């Protein structure tokens, strides 16, 4: 029979002029909401959350890695580096670069941290090591953002994103001190006020990571949500659209997140 849970998501994507992918897990009950959950969508800047987690994992066994100053020059800067552009002569620690990448989507900080892992291949290998077979990243900023329809490079699925997010924020993929730092970085994100955060009651807590490729209507958000009186919810909302000049929509992301939270048992 027709999937009645799915119908309002299909209407939402049709109104948007593209495709929406959603996965949500109630970690209390095991309930889920799923819509195109296993389809691939471009990661865009949402990869930077997993980047910071991979650096935290490395930091467990490399004493003082997170505390290490990185002295970079202007050759490291690229567009949308509002934090990094301020520390050319003072540097930033690995922890500070991680916070910038997570909480401001700083592009230069992301590329500096990719270098610490052995590039996009190194981050992909970390994701394989936690059991994520879907995540693919093979470019640096800005090239990973092209988001061309049918290109599986630099993509993941809403379900894989959510599964990996739960392992890293609530499960055992990081040691507790590192898990906690990842949570605190996500909670302090500044870029997501119009996406999943706009979908929750104001008294719920949220940690999230956004991404915006912009072209091909492509943008996303994933989050861990601590609802009043409930176990955490983990969810991912990704969008794409067929034409290069199609515009992404924050409001559509928020609307999809609301339907997920409503449908979720
Ligand atoms: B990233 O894909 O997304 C960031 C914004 C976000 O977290 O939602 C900005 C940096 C990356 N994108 C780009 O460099 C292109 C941009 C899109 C809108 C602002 S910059």
């Amino acid at each position: 029979l027709t999937n009645l849970v799915a119908e309002p998501f299909a209407k939402l994507e049709q109104d948007f002029g593209g495709s929406i992918g959603v996965y949500a897990m109630d970690t209390g009950s095991g309930a889920t909401v799923s819509y195109r959950a296993e389809e691939r969508f471009p990661l865009c800047s949402s990869f930077k959350g997993f980047l910071a987690a991979a650096v935290l994992a490395r930091s467990q066994q490399q004493a003082g890695l997170l505390d290490t100053p990185i002295r970079y020059g202007k050759n490291a800067l690229v567009p949308w580096s509002p934090i990094s552009e301020k520390y050319l002569t003072t540097g930033m620690t690995v922890a500070e670069l991680s916070a910038a990448a997570v909480q401001y989507s700083d592009n230069a900080a992301a590329n500096l941290l990719l270098k610490e892992l052995g590039g996009p291949a190194g981050l992909t290998a970390f994701m394989r090591s936690i059991g994520d077979t879907t995540f693919r990243l093979d470019r640096w900023e800005l090239e990973l953002n092209s988001a061309i329809p049918g290109d599986a490079r630099n993509t993941s699925s809403p379900r894989a994103v959510t599964e990996s997010l739960q392992k890293l924020t609530l499960g055992s993929a990081l040691a507790a001190p590192q898990r906690q730092q990842f949570v605190d970085w996500l909670k302090g994100n500044t870029t997501g006020n119009h996406r999943i955060r706009a979908a929750v009651p104001a008294d719920w807590a949220v940690g999230d990571k956004t991404g915006t490729c912009g072209v091909y209507g492509t943008a996303n958000d994933y989050a861990v949500v601590w609802p009043t009186g409930r176990a955490p919810i983990v969810l991912a909302v990704y969008t794409r659209a067929p034409n290069k000049d199609d515009k992404h929509s924050e409001a559509v992301i928020a609307a999809a997140a609301r339907l997920a939270l409503e449908g979720l048992g």
